[PDB]
Formats: C-alpha cells, sequence, structure tokens
C-alpha cells in the first residue's frame, strides 16, 4: 500500500543505512537495509525514521491536564504530544480524594477505549507526604485493598500502572494486590529504606518512579529506594531528561548502571507544555517561568516538566556520551522498546506486524512527520 | 623445585579445581588443572589458594604507625598484615607539616628499598579542610610544585600514590606534575563538583580514594566526585568493605556501575589492627577502638578500619550478592589483580614467570596460610 524509505531506519533492534518499510494496512508488513524489494512511493531524504515516541507517565498537556477526566482536556493534551511524536500515552493523575480518584478514572478509561491514550497510571493517592512535591499532601492515604479493588472496577481493566510508597501500611500487601490484577506496580514520591523498597520489588514492583525525584538520596550507609531499584534486573527505572530534573552525568551514571534494556524516559509533562509561561493548575498552582520551567507556586519544588518525548529524546542522545548512531539506538531503546515493554504494552519495535507508529526527525532530529496506525499525523 | 597442589586455586584469570602450581625459588614456573604433572611436595587439602592480597592504602597495624616511619613500627604493621595474606603493600602518610612530611617520606622510602613496604601513598596535605576526618585540617595547603618536587625528590622514586582535591588552587597542575612524575593521583578528600572532578580525571588522575568516605555525596543535581570517578574507565576507585564504611549495597551498586576490573579493595587500616581496644593516637589524633571500630576519639566520624585485606576479601565474597565461584573470581581481581594494576605494581596474577605470592584458605575462607617469594611466612 505504502512503501517508504529513508537514509536511517531504527527498528528498535537495529540500525538500517539507508532503510526501507512496508506499511501497506495498519501492520508494518517488512522492513530491511539497503535498497527497497520494489519501487518506493515516498523517498524520504537525509531524515532518520524512529520508532512512535512511547511516554509512560505524563500529566496533560497543550493546556490540557488529564486529571480533568474531560473529552476536551485530554483531546488537546494527546494532540500535542502526539504531533511531537508520542503514539503512546499513558495518562497519570495526581493525588486525590477517594470520589474525584473514581470520576476521573471513569473518564479517562472511556478515552483510552475510544484510542486516544492506551492507559491510567495512578501516581497517587497512596505516596509519602515528606516526598510529596507537586502533590497535596494532606489527601495521601495509606493503600486500603477496597478502594484499590474499586478503581480497578471502575477502570475496566484500564489502570496500567500504580506508583506506591512502600513504606506506608499495607504498601506489600497492596503491590501483591495490584500484581495480581495484572497492573504494573511502581516505587515512587517516598521516604522508604533501600531494605523497605527491596522488599517492594520481591511484592512484584518492577518500575522505578522518576529516578532521583521525590525520592531519599543515595547515601553511603543508607542506600536509599534508587540503589534497591536500580540493582534488581526486574526493575525498568524512569528519569526525566529535560535538563532540569537531574544532571546529565547521572542519567549516564544510571544508563552505565542498568543497561539498554533497564530505563525508560518520561516527560512527566504538565499542562504548560507547548504553551508559554504563566500561572496554572494541577492541584495546587505552579508558576512557569524560564523555558517552560515549572515549580510549585513560590517553592522551587518542580512540579513535572514542560518537554516532549522529542525533547527528552534529543537530550537522551545528546548527553548519553555516546557517538549519534550508537546514541540513537539506546535513546530508541530507552524513550520506544523499554517503557511500552516494562508496562506490557504493545512491542514498539518495527518488525513485521507490528502496528506502524514511527516518526520522522532531520539531521538535528526534530521532528518533520509523525504516522499511527499507518496514517500521517503530522 | 616445590609442586604444590589444592581442590580450588584462582589465579586472576581462571579457577581450577583441582590445581596446581610449579614454583622454583621465588618465581611461579607453570599452573594447570587436575592432577599435577609430578608426585607435590606440599598436597594442599580441602583449601583455596588466591594470590597474594595487594593492600594499596593502609596506616599502620599491630600497633605500629606508618606515619612514624621507623623500622620497628613499620616491622609491626607488615608483620601483620603479611601474616593474613597482604603480601604487597602501600605505607600511607597522613596529613602533616613540610617538614615532617620530608623525615617520613625519607625515613619510608629506606623501607621500600629494604624490601618491608612496595610504596607510599601520600594521603595529605593536599586535601579539603571541610572533609578531614581523622585529619588535622590546619595542616591541609594548596599543591605547591616546591614542595611537591621536593617530596618526590625525597623518596627517590618511592612514592606511588598521592591523593589530590581537585578544587584546590593548583590541583590541575600538581596532577599533571605527579603523573609526569611516574606517580598515580588519586582523588579523595574532596568537595570538588562533578566538573572539578572530571578535570581532574582529564588531567591524569586514575584513582578515587576510598570512595563515599571524605568525598561529596550524590546528588541529582550536583553529581559530585563519585560519579565523575566511577564514569570514566581509566579510573580504579577503593572501597572500604569492612562493614562500617560503606553500606554493602553500595559495594554491590559501584561494582554494578564500574565492572569488574576497576574497583580495588583496600583496609585504610589503622595501628589497631590485630591489636585490642583502647586510645591509639594516630596522625597525632585521639582515635578511640570501640569493638574494631575505630573513630576520632569523641566524634562518629569513622578514621580508618581495623581490617585486613583478608577480611575484606571476605567481606566482598558475602556481600557481593554473587554464586560462590563468581564471588571468589570477583573479589581476587578487587583484592589481587586491579589494585597492583591500578598503580603499576608487579601483576599479582599467578602465572608462569610470576613471582611466587599466593594465600592458603580454609572452608570458611580464613587464612591458614601464606607464600611470599615462594617461601612460606606461615
Ligand atoms: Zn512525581
Ligand atoms: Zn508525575
Ligand atoms: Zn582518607
Ligand atoms: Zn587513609
Amino acid at each position: 500500500h505504502m512503501l517508504l524509505t529513508a537514509d536511517t531506519v531504527l527498528t528498535g533492534t537495529e540500525l538500517l543505512r539507508p532503510g526501507w518499510l512496508e506499511i501497506a494496512s495498519d501492520r508494518v508488513v517488512a522492513v530491511g537495509a539497503g535498497a527497497p524489494p520494489a519501487q518506493a512511493d515516498r523517498n524520504l531524504g537525509a531524515a532518520t525514521v524512529v520508532p512512535g515516541f512511547v511516554d509512560t507517565h505524563l500529566h496533560g498537556g497543550g493546556g490540557g491536564n488529564f486529571s480533568a477526566a474531560t473529552d476536551d482536556e485530554t483531546a488537546r493534551a494527546v494532540a500535542l504530544h502526539r504531533a511531537h511524536g508520542s503514539t503512546t500515552l499513558v495518562a497519570s493523575l495526581v493525588t486525590a480524594g477517594p470520589e474525584d480518584l473514581l470520576r476521573q478514572v471513569s473518564g479517562l478509561a472511556r478515552q483510552v477505549r475510544a484510542g486516544l491514550i492506551d492507559g491510567i497510571h495512578l501516581e497517587g493517592p497512596w505516596l509519602s507526604t515528606l516526598r510529596c512535591g507537586a502533590h497535596q499532601p494532606v489527601l495521601m492515604r495509606d493503600p486500603d485493598p477496597g478502594e484499590i479493588g474499586r478503581v480497578l472496577d471502575a477502570g475496566e481493566g484500564t489502570v496500567r500502572m500504580v506508583t506506591i510508597a512502600p513504606e506506608r501500611d499495607g504498601a506489600l500487601a497492596a503491590i501483591a494486590q495490584l500484581v495480581n490484577a495484572g497492573v504494573v506496580a511502581a516505587v515512587g514520591h517516598t521516604e522508604a529504606t533501600y531494605d523497605q523498597t527491596r522488599a517492594a520489588i520481591d511484592a512484584g514492583a518492577t518500575v522505578g518512579t522518576h529516578l532521583f525525584n521525590a525520592m531519599r538520596p543515595i547515601d553511603r550507609r543508607e542506600p536509599g529506594p534508587a540503589v534497591a531499584l536500580t540493582e534488581d534486573s526486574r526493575v525498568t527505572v524512569e528519569m526525566i531528561v529535560d535538563g532540569v530534573h537531574v544532571a546529565p552525568a547521572i542519567y549516564r551514571h544510571i544508563t552505565q548502571t542498568v543497561g539498554p534494556e533497564r530505563l525508560s524516559l518520561i516527560t512527566d509533562a504538565m499542562a504548560a507544555t507547548g504553551m508559554s509561561d504563566g500561572v496554572y493548575r494541577l492541584g495546587p498552582l505552579d508558576i512557569d517561568v524560564v523555558a517552560g520551567v515549572a515549580r510549585v507556586a513560590g517553592t522551587d519544588t518542580i512540579a513535572g516538566s514542560t518537554a516532549t518525548m522529542e525533547q527528552v529524546f534529543r537530550l537522551a542522545v545528546a548527553h548519553c556520551g555516546l557517538p549519534r548512531d550508537d546514541a540513537l539506538s539506546l535513546a530508541v531503546r530507552q524513550a520506544c522498546v523499554n517503557p511500552a515493554r516494562a508496562l506490557g504494552l504493545p512491542a514498539a519495535g518495527l518488525a513485521a506486524g507490528a502496528r506502524a507508529d514511527l516518526v520522522v526527525l532531520d539531521h538535528d532530529l526534530a521532528v518533520t512527520a509523525v504516522m499511527r496506525a499507518g496514517e500521517w499525523v503530522v
């Protein structure tokens, strides 16, 4: 149906130069290096095609908040990230009271079924008040197996990931309850010790919520959660590489520690992504200054990013310390393959049978086109 | 000349079970697996043979202080550690005034030539006063190329390693000066930033002085010296795994990051090693030794260890999280191969032509015999 060629094709596992894809219907039919098996329909130029970006932890964008759980706000959040190459999105909810939580899950679950987003992430309410950040600590509470059951029932299988503070009473049981329901259990926003975090991993936690942020630091006597999470090969750690949340040497250090398959790039994007500076909302209030740097109003407590996956992809390539081609392969694993795997999402690899989600990047790695389900979004 | 057998022989690169070595005079002639090519002279039973331990950073033992620079105190420190398998020793000097420094270097340089010790390590005086520990901060000073030249001349090539605080004025010049003299430049006792430590590494520093101790901690925005040192493959980091200085998960974490060849086990042993408790007055400082645990009398700042390489080898094996055989193989690289390589000392590997330094361990991995220069010390 459509046969595309390009000077660089990243499949998830290989680097094709030049490369070509047969996309036909809604699947990738074939991929290979060299000249295509037939005449091409669209011959791209000096561009790099990568698989669609898979953002597994974001709160909104383009002025829209996923926490609003309305068709209009989700569409405008979805519109921005999709325009920038994020072909899969897991919508994150911050801490909230029991009633609103149920309303938000039900409202978003419809938009998953509708296809705008691919899943729900519960960041809160079961977090630590000492590591709140952009959350309202007063509403945080111990994970109660009754409410957990109600939320997944309300989601009809749409809750994909829940962040848990392993030091709250009943946290290890709640992790077991979540993992038995097929939900990913993540550790974050926690003052848990190394020992308490290691316990959560054995209970079934497999993801680290934005490593080093709202997280006990590494100390020579108390390693904290970050060491437990990077230690265990079952865990995929998140990192915000927007240039603000953690130093590039930290990103480099963790990649060194966990290897190519065990780190997921996320944006933690707030509603200001793609807009201008100004005062915004999340649950409390944010002020956005600098280059879209948001802090909870007058605290220097950083409240998410204003970055897109395109930007974190660019910074990962630039700051990972590898040459460009090796950097592209690493960043594609970290921004596409690994996060979808960690959350049991459809393999982002560009291989025969996979859904045709791909992004076209120019030499400077800016997005020039985006395909999802075999149709051009841009 | 002498043909020894034992059920397990680790050479540095292989695990032989059972194994045999042919020793003639002070060299290893040959090594192999299985039954020996002739009848053995010493048939070791259910023991494990390891290469001699290479302690590249220690301050004394058995009541003796290397800082004393006297035949009697050096003899008693060397005798104890040598009895426990440390067949190669670099004597470390704590911070001291210019006059005292010259006397001590000359005194130790004599004992290098005599064969008691194999080199001198200058830990201080060119360090930061904010991370002194068991040092007298008043005496620390900026590295002056005149005094540095005088110290190496006095040592006649026996000074093997100098710890440098990369944040002191003239630190990057001093590092270049040391490496041009064939001296190892180590980073330690420092508030350097990631950027300042990275500069020192590029200037020729190749060792990190007891990582995480007397060292700026890792922070998400200011990574500090430990990441710079672990990031760069030219650096071998020392670590004290005596159970007191750093948590085993940190040892495990760093090994994960830098790999099997880039960490050196050290003791940092003080004069109370092998003795009883009391107050020991090391480095013109009262040191209270409580239950092996020696800390600067008063504070909770630990002032070195009371461990031997046998003990740090044992704890590394137990806490590295690997299966027994792999733990033995890893620990031998960290306790024998890596430290001798980092300081350009004779390869501790047990291979044809190498000097016959070996250690006999029983089932609990305690030292039962020690060979040096092909002769049994115990
Ligand atoms: Zn968060
Ligand atoms: Zn978040
Ligand atoms: Zn020290
Ligand atoms: Zn020392």
